[PDB]
């Protein structure tokens, strides 16, 4: 899984980026469950009048979030890691839940290399860890 | 809806900016046929060798918009928006067809936040419109 | 199909891009088989703390790579082409394997514009050139 976050650049602090990255993070682990090692997230800011909505530019208080989440999950569970991320990141960076924008995009894990390996079946890491190397096997369960 | 659209910064004005901005969002109100509000369009743009086609750098005079839309239209639909998005941009920007590249990323729904509130399927537009408060009912009209 | 490639800003240096573009399209040439003039490559370069991995800032030594490819390609040609991908951008960037991720979307060629002209199914690359006028197709065979 990685998230992308868009943003006028500003709008997140770099101590608010590490809370959005946290937290992320750890709605990922508890509604998809996958453990935090596999989040990746990243921060695309945008230049000034970059951002339109409805044909006119943007309040500033505005985010978009792209998430790449692996294919194979229960319905339940997509839609309610969308209201929780449209919910707790509202809240994480004071805005209204009206802006922030969460589109889930989902892949097959065959489509998909971390830590230089093709991802597995969701639901199925404890098999893929334990294909890994034992150095990279101890390095990830340090995460 | 969201049109990402990545090219050299510097290429497309701010005054651009909102003529292609305005331009999309007005193609997508009328090829899909949902309400503007929905549209959302963001401009990367590109540092300055950045871009590269068939392993050599591009021409300045290059457009790549990335949309994502919801699934269950018409093959006809997508095939108009796609057509006219390279023709209308290429205009709009004063470039070569060949030179406004898009692509169409189809995702469900119920895959999208927007407005804090699960999209839903296309089409159905007029329902989600009826389930929301009467205050965002009345900003969404405002668009 | 467009390769974008996120890293943290100077990780890859202008005559990196390079070589990673000049890879990317080659790898992409042999293992899809398409011809070179239809590869985008997209360097998205990003602030110094905007890379998050397990709810943690990441090492600067890590590149992500999202491919938009058509559908309709073997499960042999795409496994390969992300092992490959990996492997060998990861040498190129004197990187550990484990730090270049690889994602490939897939499109249907009909959801995608390149050289102004919808794309056709993989494999049938040659009916689509007899397509093109004279002038465009001298061009193209340029490249």
């Amino acid at each position: 899984p990685s998230y992308a976050v868009s943003s006028r650049a500003g709008l997140i602090d770099q101590e608010r980026r590490a809370a959005v990255a946290d937290l992320l993070t750890t709605l990922h682990r508890d509604i998809a469950v996958a453990p935090r090692y596999l989040v990746q997230v990243i921060f695309n800011d945008l230049d000034a009048g970059a951002l339109f909505l409805a044909g006119r530019e943007a309040p500033e208080g505005h985010v978009w979030i792209h998430a790449d989440i692996r294919s194979g999950r229960t319905a339940q569970q997509k839609t309610d890691l969308l209201e929780q991320i449209t919910s707790k990141v509202a809240d994480v960076l004071e805005l209204p839940p009206e802006h922030v924008w969460v589109y889930v995009n989902e892949i097959p894990g065959e489509n998909m290399t971390e830590y230089g390996k093709l991802l597995p079946e969701p639901g199925k890491e404890e098999e893929w860890f334990a294909t890994l190397p034992q150095s990279l096997q101890e390095e990830l369960s340090d995460l």
